[PDB]
């Protein structure tokens, strides 16, 4: 039963790649738990890079995902949190391998494409922060 | 501007169709303004199909669309109703032409994998009746 | 239940079309009960065609379909023969409309990638004229 | 032998469709006689929209068609003027039907994707002015 | 002239992934030399994995191999072995990089979806156990 | 600004991949700056291979650079360069990995469906021997 959480960035979302990065979830196996169209507030985001509160590029991170709506969803599958690092590739596409979703579909680390869970203990609290428990099936 | 409620019934979320439907949509051009995963209750299945509430064939309407979990969806764009209502075909797959998403995907009438509001009248109220209003961005 | 006949004739198999064609049946939710690579012979092709074995084209038609291997299947589901006639597009790939196999496929009528049972009756003929009884499952 | 000029109009290459589209021709088995990605120039819309010099729209169609970069080719092949007509779809993509190229990727009449040669004679017309006669092989 | 043995498992098949296989080795190049659905059987299967009549899991793989029909094929081209298993990725879909039929589409290793021949030798055998001399063409 | 050249060699064009691999560079995100089918002269090729001039291979490479067209292109995009060498995979096919250009769609060297410039002075050298300055944009 193990669960990772996604995001599809606001740059995935303004280029129309919802549905093609979905399908390659639904293709491999896994079961979409959750999902939802949302738009991350100034607070919201903060939270969610609090580890980074005092980083220099935080005030980058947080503008970027509240830049536009966004995709949230849970996915659900066998060891699916390292599988989904996988599937998504090198955070920075440039080192991202083709078959990939950042390799296929990104271009700078700025923007690229989607996020997900680095760890189940990340996923776990990344799914209380974006989802209510009810928005869980 | 025009705005209309599209649901991907639960045949077409067993089946692994979200994504591949949701695609079409993006590529189309048109906008995603709200999407959610969610279960419909008892009672949105029966206010959505009051209609036929008399009918003998309602108890099998609802039993399916609760059968399991849909992804509701609003999209917006020029004409997108009528625009939406062609894309997905005719009601019956029999007379779905292929290049349509019943035409392509559904084999049957009560599994017909998708929903789209029928008129701009519709679209109103079925989007007020799945989508609290805070959800549609 | 209902099956129905399908080959995907020597220019099909030749433009390397298999898989395509057959993910086309695949995603529509039919089953194969029926599949297998052969070399169409000689008695084969005229039983096949027997209804021009008079016709000044006859010789023309045999040759083509034994030009080279085809891909014969077996489609099972509900109203299987109707459907895929309907999938398959118009005969001359001219009248058949874009979504259809030979009207994204196919450019004339001598060379129109695929064949599907005309009715239920042409079904059942054609199955036990190209595969073994045993080769149904 | 017959020909037909295509041009991917400027949205089109905005939205990163010129593969896609190109590829649904390759699929349907005509050739590339031709192909450049270029700027249309004043003088080459005018000369293209002569007809509707005189009307009030016509200052709009050249801003359009010169609004960017467009993809221009010939296609070769039997009756591949027809046929491309009606993979194109109708020129308003609300009477486009889906399988078409206008009807799966359009939503409006101004920015409507493609153009397609109406007849053989517009044909020859509209390659002499696009293409210089050495890039025709 | 190089040739190997391919198997889409029961799993692949039911999922309704054979099309979308087939196509990858179609767009590769390589050649299907035979192709055909069947229903491995109890005796059939136990003399495929002879060589592990004695492991544990031997009843495993003899049950998993029955339990539904499977698309057994012949393909070839240059080093084709070799390729095949590149392009099948790892046999336990966890360590499968993104790009290949396991990677892509499978999520365990007991339905790993296909089988390919892991040197030419054990693809003569597995060519001569499950396919007759005349369905090779 | 950064920039490369890419070739669609004969090959690919001929088995009809140039849709296709273009559509890989613009859901990529990669700007399409300059494109054109065209058909290569001995003393061009020649002049291309010049450095190989002396190698015993010199001959072959301008044999099938010229079997017949190409289509030539410049793509724009960060550290654009390096990343159509990763996406189009190892030169030799059989070192090529899924998801590359070269590891889905071919199986020869000689034939190895594209090139893509080694390094930004081949890509400059390489742009000014096949385009003329007027055709980028």
């Amino acid at each position: 039963m193990e669960r990772t959480f996604v995001m599809i960035k606001p740059d995935g979302v303004r280029r129309g790649l919802v549905g093609e990065i979905l399908a390659r979830f639904e293709r491999k196996g896994f079961r979409i738990a959750a999902l939802k169209l949302m738009q991350i507030s100034q607070e919201l985001a903060e939270r969610h890079y609090a580890e980074h509160r005092e980083k220099p590029f935080f005030p980058g991170l947080v503008r970027f995902i509240t830049s536009g709506p966004v995709v949230a969803m849970v996915l659900e599958g066998p060891g699916v949190v390292a599988e989904v690092r996988k599937m998504m590739g090198a955070t920075h596409p440039k080192d991202a391998l083709p078959g990939t979703i950042r390799g296929d579909f990104a271009t700078t680390i700025d923007e690229n494409v989607i996020h997900g869970s680095a760890t189940l203990e990340d996923a776990q609290r990344e799914i209380a922060l974006f989802f209510r428990p009810e928005e869980l099936l």
